[PDB]
């Protein structure tokens, strides 16, 4: 209905998408992610330019430390890049 | 570009529209989240039935502490609503 469940339901269909399409429906793999990321961002994972960035990129988000990027993890990574987004547009940094 | 971006974009738009459309443009104030949650989120705000409910809600979020809701504070309440979302979809709770 509203834009914000909009965006809510995005997140919701595109990690769905990845952790759904392969693998265990609610866990990313770092291959999965590797390609959720390049499919749905990516300046953000291409800015890093390295290859092992993914490999960096997953190990903060594991909190779990089960290996696995979980959902929440995901919804995190999103929800603190997009502010960290704006900040990127008003703010230099 | 990406509908994820989109998503994230319409989570900057919507606090921007709130946080911007009155007080300071990055800050939360618990008269205007009150109206930022019920023009977006119906059922989640309405939910909970009781008139300080919003009250309550702010209080969590305030990890701040400064008696205000910030952009980072909106972000980790819809992303994790998010996530709690897709659970109560696939799981009961
Ligand atoms: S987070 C904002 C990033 C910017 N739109 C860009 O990468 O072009
Ligand atoms: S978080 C899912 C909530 C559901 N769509 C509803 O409230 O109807
Ligand atoms: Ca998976
Ligand atoms: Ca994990
Ligand atoms: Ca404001
Ligand atoms: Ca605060």
């Amino acid at each position: 209905g509203s834009e914000l469940e909009t965006a809510m339901e995005t997140l919701i269909n595109v990690f769905h998408a990845h952790s759904g399409k392969e693998g265990d429906k609610y866990k990313l793999s770092k291959k999965e992610l590797k390609e959720l990321l390049q499919t749905e961002l990516s300046g953000f994972l291409d800015a890093q330019k390295d290859v092992d960035a993914v490999d960096k990129v997953m190990k903060e988000l594991d909190e779990n430390g089960d290996g696995e990027v979980d959902f929440q993890e995901y919804v995190v990574l999103v929800a603190a890049l997009t502010v960290a987004c704006n900040n990127f547009f008003w703010e230099n940094s």
